[PDB]
């Protein structure tokens, strides 16, 4: 079978990938693909058959078992414990585990609180009753939350958004490089800032961590530490707000049943993950040996993609897969990973939403998409769901 070119389609593909997917999962779990930036990898399709890649430890997270070349701007980065395994995947989450149970999370919920109150209230200023809800509520929130939480000075957080967007939203290769060059360098000088100030955020914790005992925190990993925890708080959750929002205020008779029971709130957003969640593949995947799926053989250090947003819509297992029911049963989902990479943020990701989603709910009166479905646009990046603004609008 030849290998398909996502490129080709285009876009399209990017607004709505959900019947290509579907067409190869009829097919059978693996195939070779060609991303719409030029990669030859494999999608995973097929709930049953993602969640079990998910977590079969015949596919590895590591580089080394990879064939894949690492320019150095991108190796510097990698020392981190979603591109690794067991027994280093194992020792770097246990150094952070503890910030992001769901009791520790809960402690943040007053200041979460302040944060989209401010945001609503400074958005609800507009004259003419018109925002861009990612502008003014999805991007913000979650930046603020991760950044006080590390210690990212607020000054510089502008400068960081730029690089993280250079670079998991490319346009262009050379762009991409010298951003993640510019975002190393600069975490390196902020933790350097950090030693001997006796800070008590995460980053200075972990300063502190690997300068007493580089074999547990090495400065590496101490760098890809602060990169994944930002990155992951930069690009995750926009989008759940954003894409969630979207399913809401284009299915409004959800949207009403809400609105009429604010108890389903939290179910709610379990089905913004389940029926559109940000992460429509999962990280990259190489296979230690070579692996047979249904006679499909994938050789060792292939990357492999597992498309999370297909297994979503797997109707064997949601039925009427395509339908956003609030009420739905979610339970399965797959929209934060499984196995020993299942998300650490997703207490901190879920409190930031069901915040932000009810702020919205009870502050904008007649909340509305301003714009029709069709003239939303989406990114193209196959691994993110993401739309590029979501206009709304509200009674003045
Ligand atoms: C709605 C928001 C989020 C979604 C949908 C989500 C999704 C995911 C998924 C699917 C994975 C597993 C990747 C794989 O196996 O290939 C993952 C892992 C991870 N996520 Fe989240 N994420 C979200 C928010 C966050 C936040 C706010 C943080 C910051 C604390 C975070 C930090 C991480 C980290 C460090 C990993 C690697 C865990 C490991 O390898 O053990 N994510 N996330
Ligand atoms: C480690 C990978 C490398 C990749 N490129 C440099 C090739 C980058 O776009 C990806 O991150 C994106 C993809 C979203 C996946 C969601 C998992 C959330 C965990 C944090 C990873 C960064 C999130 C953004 O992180």
């Amino acid at each position: 079978p030849p290998v398909l070119d996502l490129g080709a389609l285009g876009q399209d593909f990017a607004a709505d990938p959900y019947p290509t997917y579907a067409r190869l999962r009829a097919e059978g779990p693996a195939h070779r693909v060609r991303t719409p930036e030029g990669n030859e990898v494999w999608l995973v399709v097929g709930y049953d058959r993602a969640r079990a890649v998910l977590a079969d430890p015949r596919f590895s997270k590591d580089w080394r078992n990879s064939t894949t070349p690492l320019t150095e701007a991108e190796a510097a980065l990698n020392h981190n414990m979603l591109e690794s395994d067991p027994p280093r995947h194992t020792r770097l989450r246990k150094l952070v585990a503890r910030e992001f149970t769901m009791r520790r999370v809960e402690l943040l919920r007053p200041r979460v609180q302040e944060i989209v109150d401010g945001l609503v209230d400074a958005m609800l200023a507009a004259p003419d009753g018109r925002a861009d809800l990612m502008e003014s509520l999805a991007w913000p929130l979650p930046i603020t939350v991760i950044s006080e939480l590390l210690g990212v000075p607020e000054p510089d957080r502008a400068a960081f958004r730029v690089w993280t967007d250079a670079f998991v939203f490319p346009d262009d290769p050379a762009q991409a490089q010298t951003a993640m060059a510019e975002m190393s360098g600069y975490l390196s000088r902020l933790i350097d800032s950090k030693r001997g100030q006796d800070g008590e955020d995460l980053l200075s914790a972990l300063v502190r961590t690997s300068d007493e005992d580089g074999s547990r925190l090495t400065s590496e990993e101490l760098l890809g530490m602060a990169h994944i925890l930002l990155v992951a708080g930069h690009e995750t959750t926009v989008n759940l707000i954003a894409n969630g929002m979207y399913a809401l205020l284009s299915h409004p008779d959800q949207l009403a049943a809400l609105r009429a029971d604010m108890t389903l709130l939290d179910g709610a957003v379990e089905e913004m993950l389940r029926y559109e969640g940000p992460v429509e593949s999962a990280t990259y995947r190489f296979p230690v040996e070579p692996v047979d799926l249904d006679g499909t053989v994938i050789p060792a250090g292939d990357t492999v993609l597992v498309v999370l947003a297909d297994a979503h819509r797997t109707p064997e297992r949601f039925p009427d897969p395509h339908r956003f029911d609030i009420r739905r049963d979610t339970a399965g989902h797959l929209a934060f990973g499984h196995g020993i990479h299942f998300c650490i943020g997703a207490p901190l990701a879920r409190l930031e939403a069901r915040i932000a989603v009810r702020a919205l709910l009870e502050r904008c009166p007649d909340l509305a998409l301003d714009v029709s479905p069709g003239e939303l646009v989406w990114y193209p990046n196959p691994m993110i769901r993401g739309l590029k603004a979501l206009p709304i609008r509200w009674r003045r």
